[PDB]
């Protein structure tokens, strides 16, 4: 909504003035209500519009506002207690609740409120960080990450020890995004609003930001930012003018 | 061989097969295969004659849990889980602990259907199905002992390695680290590669079918195995017009 | 205390948790609560100096040898140890007093020091830890054991530091203050990262790693000078028929 988008923009501009005490209940509410259609998948921090993606800076606002307004509470953990602002997402879902959303959750994977997550999704113990929306039939392995606002696509692999970078401030720019059936090798790293594109192959090992140089074999060039789509990626390295030392680099080897 | 004819007789019927319609029998089978690689006594991949042989049956039955398990909600306490697997260590004891041998560092969690055994310290990590897990072994924080790998004793896991799982296909091997092995923090060792007896592998070596493993003393390049005594570190090879290179594992020495 | 540790260290064989002597476990128990309060800290700057106390490292030692496992409850699950949470008495007040924050599941065992100001995402803080003021914790990243962590730095996700308990005489692993770690690095062996250095990612630096400095030809082993800027980079063979990894100093602030 507007009025909605009007009041978090107005709350924003004071964020520094504002504490889960002196908050007032419109902005509150107002925040509350955005949370909760981040967390439903209704409303997302990103999308494809016309071949392109494009962020909802005021969507950015939100979430950033409810670190704000909300206070950190002793979370009872079994063996041992946390402390934080933020919720668990499945913290009263149901058996129901479960049923109708269709995914799975390992143990002992964790979610954040104000994060989606589609139907036929697998979550081995990972970590789902506020903003994030994970499309339909996404596997994520072990120990691996969804940043903040970070976009996953459908039928992605993003395999074990994989992180996937948050990014919030700056409020313009796009998070990280990884289309639709993309694979991600184990231990890979994928952050700062780099975009992989669709039918992506990432090997294992290969960490992409936006200074990884992105050297394509084949025509000799380098790209920044972006996997063109159907690239096979692997890490390899670029040597000096000398030759006397060499410095690490994605290269793409295959075009599909 | 009853318990494996009726896997095996289950299995070719997957497709039908709900938790809901499965007999008395099958259901029965399954449990008791699973429960047997939960305490070792059974296991997917074994030593015979010097060689690693599969046990694909077995394979089969874990494939098989699936089918006939339904997920469940699970309490977390903080939070809630939703699976169909269920945990190992859950109704375990004090006794059960003690007679056990091994130590689990909270929050370290483990799969039904998987042996640990005595003397082994898992740190914070997570063992799926169907792994084995040896003697003296170190599991580091943030590893990850996927499904029916073998670890061998002695064996140290640094922090953050994952050993990859190896359900499908079938007939693939699953992935395996010999005896007295140590693996280097951020290492990856995946698909069915076999890591050799008393090797070594440093910090961010990734091997997986594909990965060139170069023996810089011969020249020589393996592919899906590491030589007992290797000592492996990260590396790249040249393109034919040296423009570029591209990342490999080099065999720096063999004790 | 730092007598009857050393005493009891000598003695190490012949104590167990079944014999344990009063006032050797009384001493332990003491010093752990020392370390987990940042009274006491393992390794300390002294004259411009990172000094190890070897008494410390036995303390901790100690407490291993005079405790026993025990069953732990988790929700879902059960654990067996025998170090316990530091966390597992903590109210409110505390927290509140304290004034960190702890990011479910991030995960702290007693004998770790957390200071003010701090952020653990889900992590890991092993015993005889020291994590100074306003350093930020990533996912999945982990403070070894008796790692000392300036103020401000930043740790990026799933990095490692790594643990030195033994050898006694080993200098832990330190990052000094407003050191920036790169997703996915791992630090180790004592190595020691000087203040405002800059790690980027996927960076292995363990006491044997060659630290290469492209303008001067050096070679730095076991220490990253203040202010670097370090990436991954390989280092070619003689011949130049293939290559071996090492990290680089590609400038320095």
């Amino acid at each position: 909504m507007q009025q909605l988008q009007n009041v978090i923009e107005s709350a924003f501009e004071r964020r520094a003035d504002i504490t889960p005490a002196n908050v007032d209940t419109v902005t509150r509410e107002a925040v509350n209500q955005v949370i909760g259609l981040l967390d439903s998948g209704a409303l997302r921090v990103a999308e494809k519009i016309d071949g392109q993606w494009v962020t909802h800076q005021w969507l950015k606002k939100a979430v950033l506002l409810s670190f704000r307004i909300n206070d950190n509470k002793v979370m009872d953990g079994a063996e041992t207690r946390y402390y934080d602002k933020v919720p668990m997402k499945f913290a009263d879902y149901d058996e129901a609740r479960f049923q109708k959303e269709g995914f799975r959750v390992v143990p002992p994977a964790t979610v954040r409120q104000g994060a989606f997550i589609a139907r036929n999704t697998v979550l081995m113990p990972s970590y789902v960080n506020i903003g994030a929306y994970v499309d339909e039939g996404t596997m994520v392995d072990t120990w691996a990450t969804v940043g903040s606002c970070a976009q996953i696509g459908k039928n992605v692999h993003l395999s074990g020890g994989v992180g996937i970078g948050g990014v919030l401030e700056p409020l313009q720019a796009n998070p990280t995004i990884i289309e639709d059936n993309c694979f991600i090798g184990a231990r890979s790293e994928v952050v700062e609003g780099v975009i992989v594109e669709e039918g992506s192959v990432i090997s294992m090992g290969v960490y992409l930001g936006q200074s990884t140089r992105i050297y394509d074999r084949e025509t000799g060039e380098i790209h920044y930012g972006r996997v063109p789509a159907g690239s096979v990626v692997v890490s390899g390295n670029l040597p000096s003018k000398d030759g006397s030392y060499s410095l690490y680099c994605a290269v793409i080897v295959k075009k599909v």
